[PDB]
């Protein structure tokens, strides 16, 4: 997260870190046994880390649970990142508490202009590299589909939306993928991609979760 601020220990209880010997992507807890992340974050041997703040220090509120299965969206396209979403099941149910909580799925898609909270342990510099150990936060509005497609002509599908500021300086970045975009108490986006980080006229692109609620509910119910 570039241009954001330190969230505060466990102020984002649904935020999870996907670990394969090191943090490689973020994710969102949707219930005690399931996590939502980006399809491009898929890999074998994933360990979900909940209740984290400083990912390099065991502070006392974390729960490390191995994934038992991963399900990449049936229409995921690794080249264009269309349908960039995946489900990860925990080998054992997480113990839900105030610092480890699930985030609700959308009932309807959010409108442009709606303010959202984007979070992650990604790079904090737009022209360099500096990874934070504590969770970073960023308030960002959903941009019109017009400004989104204008910035990325021919690259935006109906399964993506842009959020951020066209002026640049504030945005998600590498290390944030798979992470949450929460608006009005619901998971509306998943950190997906973008042109560089926090660059003017190049806002962050996020998977549009509202288009997948049906798939998520049916998939988790059958697995
Ligand atoms: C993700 O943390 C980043 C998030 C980038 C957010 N960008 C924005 N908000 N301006 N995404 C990657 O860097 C993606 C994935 C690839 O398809 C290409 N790239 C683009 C164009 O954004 C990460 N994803 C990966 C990382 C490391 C290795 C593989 C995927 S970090
Ligand atoms: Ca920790």
């Amino acid at each position: 997260i570039v241009g954001g601020y330190t969230c505060g220990a466990n102020t984002v209880p649904y935020q999870v870190s996907l670990n394969s010997g090191y943090h490689f992507c973020g994710g969102s807890l949707i219930n005690s046994q399931w996590v939502v992340s980006a399809a491009h974050c898929y890999k074998s041997g994933i360990q979900v880390r909940l209740g984290e703040d400083n990912i390099n220090v065991v502070e006392g509120n974390e729960q490390f649970i191995s994934a038992s299965k991963s399900i990449v969206h049936p229409s995921y396209n690794s080249n264009t990142l269309n349908n960039d979403i995946m489900l990860i099941k925990l080998k054992s149910a997480a113990s839900l508490n105030s610092r480890v909580a699930s985030i609700s799925l959308p009932t309807s898609c959010a409108s442009a202009g709606t303010q959202c909270l984007i979070s992650g342990w990604g790079n904090t510099k737009s022209s360099g590299t500096s990874y934070p150990d504590v969770l970073k936060c960023l308030k960002a509005p959903i941009l019109s589909d017009s400004s989104c497609k204008s910035a990325y002509p021919g690259q935006i599908t109906s399964n993506m939306f842009c959020a951020g500021y066209l002026e640049g300086g504030k945005d998600s970045c590498q290390g944030d993928s798979g992470g949450p975009v929460v608006c009005s108490g619901k998971l509306q986006g998943i950190v997906s991609w973008g042109s560089g980080c926090a660059q003017k006229n190049k806002p962050g692109v996020y998977t549009k979760v509202c288009n997948y609620v049906s798939w998520i509910k049916q998939t988790i119910a059958s697995n």
